[PDB]
């Protein structure tokens, strides 16, 4: 259709992903054809059974879940913060809050059926990452919601009355039967997958090559045509 679909699975949770949408989207800005490129963010949670709300350091979480000390979990922590700065993030994971986003994967959801998907998905990252923001509270969606340009009240009905619930299910469940157990996760026009926060370069190469496989030169044709069917 001389479109290219790139379909993202992301959580807000994963600083992976902020980098990797940073990485991607620096691609995006080299890729000629960046204007036939069509983008969608699909839900997907590092920890789908996460309480509401764990008030525990964002290290010691990190710490918990991987089994290490906390030195080791600080380094890493330090290393996503420095990879991070590179793509002009500013990352303050002091003040993290290690909530559900469930809730915020639904507000997404609303921003795309008004085109703002990806407005709303940078908004919430840059809260949950830099801005030590709570994105399971109501309030707090109500108001980034706002910030993106969207109807307010409304986003807050339908984050209250769960609308977009089942669909972030299905983006979920969509991510395990493609086998995407880990994000940021990219596939390209439907057929092509690249997995993990990769270089600019690698998903510039993707990009590329999927355009000139849907663009092969034109052949040179023989003879006459010939008895032949059409559609």
């Amino acid at each position: 259709s001389e479109k290219i679909r790139v379909d993202i699975w992301s959580d807000i949770a994963c600083p992976w992903c902020y980098i990797g949408k940073r990485r991607f989207e620096s691609a995006l800005g080299q890729f000629p054809q960046r204007d036939q490129v069509e983008v969608v963010w699909h839900s997907f949670e590092l920890d789908p059974s996460a309480r509401p709300l764990n008030p525990i350091a964002m290290r010691d979480g990190l710490a918990m879940k991987y089994s290490i000390s906390p030195a080791q979990a600080q380094g890493s922590l330090d290393h996503m913060t420095q990879t991070a700065a590179q793509e002009g993030l500013e990352y303050h994971f002091d003040r993290v809050k290690l909530a559900n986003t469930f809730l915020a994967h639904q507000l997404i959801h609303y921003a795309a059926e008004q085109g703002q998907g990806d407005a709303m998905k940078e908004r919430l990252l840059r809260a949950y990452m830099s801005e030590g923001q709570n994105v399971n509270d109501l309030d707090t969606l109500q108001k980034l919601a706002a910030e993106v340009g969207l109807d307010a009240g409304a986003a807050r009905a339908a984050l209250e009355a769960g609308t977009y619930a089942q669909a972030v299910r299905y983006d979920e469940a969509q991510a395990q039967q493609l086998g995407i157990t880990g994000v940021p996760f990219f596939v390209l026009g439907g057929k092509y997958g690249v997995s993990g926060a990769q270089a600019p370069e690698t998903l510039l190469g993707a990009l590329s090559q999927v355009w000139a496989e849907q663009h092969p030169a034109p052949l040179t044709m023989l003879g006459q045509d010939a008895p032949a069917e059409g559609c």
